[PDB]
């Protein structure tokens, strides 16, 4: 049925939240408290996914390292009382982004995968970074693919309809993989087959996360290995 | 000095030779001995690289699947008093550069270069081809780069330059590798380093290669180990 699934980074494979929150007390050590770092990185994704959203209603792409760099520069000034950063450390913070550490069920439950699938990254994190974060998760694809290349983010239909083309692959046989009940959704009416990805701790144990019930998507699952166990491929030794 | 290793693919990885003789009298059988088809492999690649350079003088990019698939209708032609082929038969042929074989140094080569560089593809062929051939030449990429997504093949710039963008890379951090020594001269023009990869049995045993001299390029290797060796890359167990 499917020769290849599609899967979104950020959240649907990487724990983005500690790691940024690790990554910032890392560089920035006793200058900021834990309480209050936990709280920019929460509001970082926030400006993120707020400018995204704005870019995607203006049909228009740009860095997603500049929109987190600029996006910790606006956070900083407003958390200018309490803590401060270099504009060295700055680049060092947004690198961050660049780290990502996947969840523990992601590299064993691609591994599985590759053994009738084909496995393929579609973010819109820059090409560049997606890249890297293939070394910090232990992400092994057989592409990678970017908002970068096709001029648009998700859930433009250009991006999954693009990666079909580049891919030689049909919509109804790639299952696009997320954690985003919304671009999961899109996936849908481009004609892709859907799997969401339950990760409650995308946002944090104190974070309010989509409620998804069963007969939304074609699959519903909490770690990649099981989706490999319910598409058929066998467990590693 | 180096952040990223780019590789052609095409008989700098992979045997193709071998691969599509023995794919095309799978495919025809006793309708063709073994010395005829041997001799259609030759001009087959012959007519792909006459067709890229016309294209790249043009300034025009299509689909390399086509430029296969075209010139093989072309060789039928010309041998259609020895042997035919169905359509059908004609797809399933042109298949066999989507399934080439690589030389055993190249799996264990990539991997061992992984311990410091990146490594990524920079082929002619398209991005499905490629993606096609890392699962039957054993290549695991953190990239894979197609002419397809620049709009223009090797040696044109824009390739190497916008595969610099992509990574976040800049030329002169750009190791490119390759078995055609005419193609590595325009990486060394954008600014690139030059790695030549020697492939006796490229054209077959009888096949004239390109003979390099010490001090034309960077690197002069028989075997991707051996540049991984000179690159400092620790071994594998």
């Amino acid at each position: 049925q499917f020769r290849a699934l599609l899967f979104d980074v950020q959240g649907t494979l990487t724990d983005f939240r500690s790691t940024l929150i690790e990554h910032g007390l890392s560089i920035l050590g006793d200058r900021v408290d834990r309480e209050l770092w936990e709280e920019l990185v929460d509001q970082w994704r926030g400006c993120y996914r707020d400018e995204l959203d704005s870019l995607v209603k203006q049909e228009k792409w740009r860095s997603v390292r500049a929109v987190y760099r600029d996006s910790l520069i606006n956070l900083l000034a407003k958390f200018s009382d309490s803590f401060c950063a270099t504009s060295a450390e700055v680049e060092l913070l947004t690198d961050g982004w660049e780290r990502l550490r996947s969840w523990p069920d992601v590299p064993s439950g691609l591994e599985q995968l590759r053994s009738k699938y084909l496995v393929a990254a579609l973010t819109n994190a820059d090409f560049s970074a997606i890249v890297n974060v293939g070394r910090s998760a232990k992400l092994q694809w057989d592409a990678v693919l970017s908002a970068q290349l096709f001029g648009a983010y998700k859930p433009h239909r250009s991006t999954y309809e693009g990666a079909a083309t580049l891919l030689g692959i049909a919509p109804s046989e790639i299952l696009m993989v997320a954690s985003h009940a919304y671009n999961l959704e899109a996936a849908r009416e481009v004609g892709a087959g859907t799997a969401y990805v339950r990760r409650p701790l995308e946002y944090g144990p104190t974070g309010r996360t989509e409620d998804v019930p069963d007969g939304r998507f074609d699959f519903l699952v909490d770690s990649i290995s099981e989706l490999a166990d319910q598409l058929g491929c066998p467990r590693l030794g």
